[PDB]
């Protein structure tokens, strides 16, 4: 049976399901106000067809497929958009070269083009047929047709459904209503809390450096950041922070880095926060080893213990590290690596943990209990984090990371962030290394259009300027992220409350797109690639504008386009708002008050929901925040007219003069 | 508790296990004859480190490894040989270009270098780490490196056990005893009931013909083989012969077969025999289909029903059809195809079927069930067979079936050679098309010194001359093929009462070698690839002599060859001996006598065990045949000495005059 659980939002129970899953993995509290806001809507399996089954030790599922229905999601894919057809097993683990469901989130969730979604909450492996499958006695079995003889014999006959096989006695199953593919999205986000609500700081740019750093190389780098006028929020630490690593201490190294308490300090009086490498494995010099070592599993990964995370008593010693050692000097977040695989990296399935709790739903959410209770830490005292991590899953909308990892084809980068919006996760097409200064700039700019810019130097030591023949226009763009700090925040605090994904794929306001996606509500991104001097664009129905010149693009049609070297092509909708602070180089503070330049696209009239708080904190969590209304058009005469409305009174408010521009002539 | 079941055969029943298995799929019965036979040997596992354990659904083992014992099988792989460090899931499917456990005969067994072997007997997929895990509470933990200071760390460090997940309440495993290698794939196979012993005509010349072919351009292209002086036995017929195909009627087209009995009786008359394409998967215009619906699986394979061969009411209609349709009109066989996936053409895992067993059961045994049912027809009328199969595995050893698919890494294809040795199966290297004469030599060289000597041209088209350049050298392959079939008559009888793989990898009496095999007791075969004009072969200890002219080449060291075009390297074993009979064009009928010449190489005194009887009954099962012992040397002057044991009253005797020639002048 189906309860309506909230508006749009149904929950099934079958057979006998297991006391752990990944919503319990994650702790997920849904966001109970936000979804009573949403629309009610009509179950979208009113037909029939739909079938759930317990046998041989196993769960059964079935859900109907119409002609012409398209499917999204099966999580953070690298090089399919479109999933019917596909056959999968979701498993966490590091991406593989190829989409098979082995990868960082294998999200089991799916949208459907009809504008529904489907979660099956489970922490095992998940084996996915997306409609390959033809069964006997279904309603639509084509009529066999003789290969012998008939020209029209199809290798691939029409399936009419998808099927899903769990492997326990049973499973809850969600299914949200639409009426589109994004409003199954935002309830599916919702229902996981919403996504985290960024500090400014994280928003602004990060640069990792190589492993063997000491402080004093840090403060060096930070040092050329300011005199060469780049901007930068956070420093990324990499394994070499800590005393070991493979397996860690998670203790400051006394050589590299002597005085952790004042180095901390200098960066951060510098305007400079810090993240810190760590993967979980537990050295024996760990302070914390002998005590925390009955907690571990039978497996090791790098010789070092693995935490079981489902016990306090492994939380306690190795959070009790972090929270000592690092958050209370001042470090403002993790990276936490290798928690995906590869298989002959990580434990096996066979290994056992002293839970009890299978290795399998141990592989599927380590790193939904790593986000987890770290990022409580930092709630706990009040401060928001923003980190990254290697895996997740369903269940992990809400954590304040974002995902990385080994890869490096850049297509696929631009892909699997199109694919991030489908399946509840942030990614980021990181920038480490390149060929070219052709190759550095493109990753530079599709990096910017990204939850998190970020250059990782841990191997590569490079900086924004490595490459000189396009350092003035990698500049332009690390400034540009700067001054589109405003658009993010609000495009941020949309996943947040309302669950909207802040990157996402198109069509979701033919065929597949795997290379263009929406950045915030207002702007198409459509990536150039090293190599190429043009490009396709498809263009959604309405008026499209330059987002450089403002010109007129199109409307409802496929552009090609040669930007040039010194453009990433971003195309804005018609009465689209892109809100401007200054290039500042580092994020603004709670009690600064930043100037703000309305960019206004086109002659529609437009509306703009910009959201302000103190940009640290969870005192927006008691109501401290506000959304300033912000509208504009052209008068009759073709000159701007721009509204904001009001600051409220008693709320945090950082906004200061408000100028608009009209960037269509 | 392991019980001794036989003589290096023990045997332990793990928690509960399931009703339904490999050995039981197959109803593969032991040869307890042979068994007893065999040397009594210790218990390989003497020191402990062995875990049997049933836990969370699962059944989990664990095997020791010592430093430097190395691993071989775990089925039928196509890239590597060697298996310790590898991680598998053992799954039936169609080979995928890589070595994951995904593929045709993913046998559950493995042997070790050091003398011992251990067969899983679960009819479910498998995980198998083969000392990739590294446990915590080992006896060998490598102490913990740092690898920010250490150069010695290794992303590799030693693990020193096999570890196995089945997914179940328990499991039957069985363990081999020594003290070789060879002697654990022995004892393996004689469990499985020993290998298939072969008809004569089975290891003659087939030729596979176009799809579309007629009865009368059947008759011609035997017509053309006769004429041309080329060999043939069988002919196999294609997807044509039945009046519908895929999904399929089991029934002679009116068409292109109007008079079957007729067609089939004129082909004997000639003598050749036909072996028929099948898939298992039945059209709506099959003369059982309403019978045989009830007893079919939910889904179906190219819109066919797909039966569950493990109910008499499936199989009764079935093979009832196949025995008075073309069994009894004089069909010698069948091609059992398809029957191995992709996973987007079989039945999904989600299938249900009639009699309850898993759909994943079933994918892993369905080829294990045609060859069982099919060839026990056969058996019934005291009449042997020989054909083809795209799946096999465990418990499949005795079947009468030769592996192909349609892959074609040339390679990759000798590779798997080697290691159905391993595996318990048998695997032709097929020879379809070829971009070049040079390919098409080079692959019909290797194909004639394996199981079966086939060209498959169900679309190519293709003879044995259809390459000019090299229709001189292709013939004298393949009579060379005919002229060889006292030879490997021979090594499959030893299959068959013995054990003993035909085709198997070498130091089977230090690095990965995939690229050499030996063929029967006494040739290492050491295929060229096209595009090379040279190779290295690696000579075991011991004299070894050119295949060729009988000429010394090397002992315990490395060759640098360069063989031609117009020959396979080829090296014979100090003492080896080759009987030959006369280049033959169809294999010799059971009241023929027939010459012999037995080619003798080196100076080592030799000793061949020559196998004779009917070739074409099950009457040797009434002990109607004969080993005839061929002993030879080389007197004090030179000159050949040679002997063979007298015939045996009673038993059939199709020796002819017999020569010897000392090939190594
Ligand atoms: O050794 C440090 C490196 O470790 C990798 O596992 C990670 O993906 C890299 O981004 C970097 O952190
Ligand atoms: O359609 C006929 C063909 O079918 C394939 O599945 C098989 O591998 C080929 O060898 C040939 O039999």
């Amino acid at each position: 049976n189906w309860t309506e659980i909230y508006p749009g939002v149904w929950k099934a129970t079958v057979g006998k399901p297991e006391s752990y899953d990944l919503l319990k993995a994650a702790g997920a509290q849904p966001n109970k106000d936000a979804l009573s806001k949403t629309e009610k809507v009509s179950f979208p399996f009113a037909n029939g067809g739909v079938s759930l089954e317990v046998s041989g030790g196993k769960t059964y599922l079935r859900f109907p497929l119409q002609k012409e229905e398209q499917l999204y999601g099966f999580g953070l894919n690298f090089q399919t958009v479109h999933q019917r057809g596909k056959i999968l097993e979701l498993h966490v683990d590091h991406y593989g070269g190829k989409d098979s469901g082995r990868t960082h989130a294998p999200t089991p969730f799916y949208v459907s083009s009809n504008g529904y979604g489907v979660f099956i909450n489970s922490a095992r492996y998940i084996k996915v047929w997306a409609g390959t499958g033809v069964r006997k006695d279904s309603e639509n079995f084509p009529t066999p047709k003789d290969r012998n003889t008939d020209k029209t014999w199809s290798s691939r006959p029409y399936s009419d459904a998808v099927e899903i096989l769990v492997p326990a006695e049973g499973v809850e199953v969600y299914v949200f209503g639409g009426p589109k593919p994004i409003d199954a999205v935002k309830r599916y986000n919702l229902l996981n809390g919403g996504g985290y609500l960024p500090p400014r700081w994280g928003l602004g740019f990060t640069q990792r450096v190589m492993t063997r750093y000491t402080d004093k190389d840090v403060e060096k780098e930070v040092n050329d950041f300011k005199e060469k006028g780049y901007p930068l929020d956070f420093v990324g630490l990499e394994p070499g922070w800590q005393s070991k690593a493979y397996p860690g201490t998670f203790s400051w190294d006394k050589s590299r880095y002597p005085d952790p308490t004042s180095f901390v300090k200098k960066m951060k009086d510098q305007g400079i926060r810090l993240n810190l490498w760590i993967n979980p494995y537990i050295s024996p010099d760990a302070p914390f080893y002998k005590e925390i070592k009955p907690y571990t599993g039978s497996h090791t990964v790098w010789l070092g213990l693995v935490p079981d995370f489902t016990m306090a008593e492994a939380r306690k010693p190795f959070f009790n590290q972090l929270l000592k050692d690092q958050i209370e000097r001042g470090v403002s977040g993790y990276k936490i690596d290798e928690v995906d695989g590869y298989d002959y990296y990580l434990w096996p399935d066979a290994a056992k943990f002293p839970s009890g709790l299978s290795a399998e739903q141990m592989r599927q959410t380590y790193g939904l209990l790593v986000q987890r209770y770290s990022a409580e830490l930092y709630k706990q005292r009040n401060e928001r984090t923003f980190g990254l991590v290697r895996a997740s899953n369903g269940g992990g909308t809400s954590f304040p990371y974002v995902i990385y990892n080994d890869y490096y084809n850049h297509q696929d980068f631009i892909t699997a962030l199109i694919n991030s919006g489908f399946a509840g996760v942030l990614w980021t097409p990181e920038v480490r290394a390149s060929k070219s200064g052709e190759e550095w700039l493109r990753r530079f700019q599709s990096n910017v259009f990204s939850p998190m810019a970020m250059i990782n130097a841990w191997a590569s030591g490079t900086k924004p300027w490595s490459y000189p023949e396009v350092e003035a226009d990698v500049k332009k763009f690390a400034l540009l992220r700067m001054q589109m700090m405003p658009y993010w925040y609000s495009a941020f605090a949309r996943y947040h409350f309302e669950g909207m994904p802040p990157f996402r794929g198109m069509g979701l306001e033919s065929k597949e797109i795997k290379d263009q996606y929406m950045a915030g509500d207002d702007l198409l991104v459509a990536p150039m690639f090293a190599g190429e001097k043009s490009r396709k664009v498809v263009l959604p129905k309405g008026k499209w504008y330059d987002f450089y010149t403002g010109e007129y693009a199109g409307d409802g049609e496929v552009l090609d386009v040669t930007p040039g070297l010194d453009k990433i092509p971003v195309y804005v909708r018609d009465g689209g708002i892109v809100p401007m602070m200054p290039a500042l180089l580092n994020s603004p503070k709670s009690n600064q008050k930043v100037d703000l330049e309305i960019r206004y696209y086109g002659n529609k009239p437009g509306e703009f929901k910009l959201y302000d708080d103190d940009g640290e904190t969870f005192n927006y969590e008691k109501g401290d925040f506000s959304w300033r209304t912000i509208r504009v058009e052209k008068d009759k005469s073709g000159k701007v007219k721009g509204s904001i409305s009001a600051a409220v009174k008693g709320k945090v408010n950082t906004v200061g003069k408000v100028t608009f521009t009209a960037m269509t002539k």
